[PDB]
């Protein structure tokens, strides 16, 4: 089974991520992200925005079962982290998720 704390840091250490809502919507708009994660308590506009764009593309969306705040952590930063866009797993098995 898909280890999400462990994985999505394989995602950042050996590919590539987007962090926060403006990115990810931009890269979910331009079909540049593999993945789109989105924290439980974003807001609600933002939630739909993601949803729309990546759906016009085929990006899977996930929901992160925790706050921003957790998801913040989890990335290492000290502040809050609403959604993230994976745009290369590198050798991270998030994409399983999807």
């Amino acid at each position: 089974m898909v280890d999400f704390a462990f994985e999505l840091r394989a995602a950042q250490d050996t590919g590539k991520i987007v962090m926060g809502a403006r990115k990810s919507i931009q890269y979910a708009k331009m079909g540049g992200a593999k993945l789109i994660i989105v924290a439980r308590n974003a807001r609600p506009d933002i939630k739909e925005d993601i949803e729309y764009y990546a759906r016009l593309s085929g990006i899977p969306v996930y929901e992160f079962e925790g706050t921003s705040v957790e998801l913040g952590t989890l990335l290492g930063r000290p502040h809050t982290v609403s959604a993230l866009a994976v745009v290369d797993p590198g050798e991270s098995r998030i994409l399983a998720l999807g």
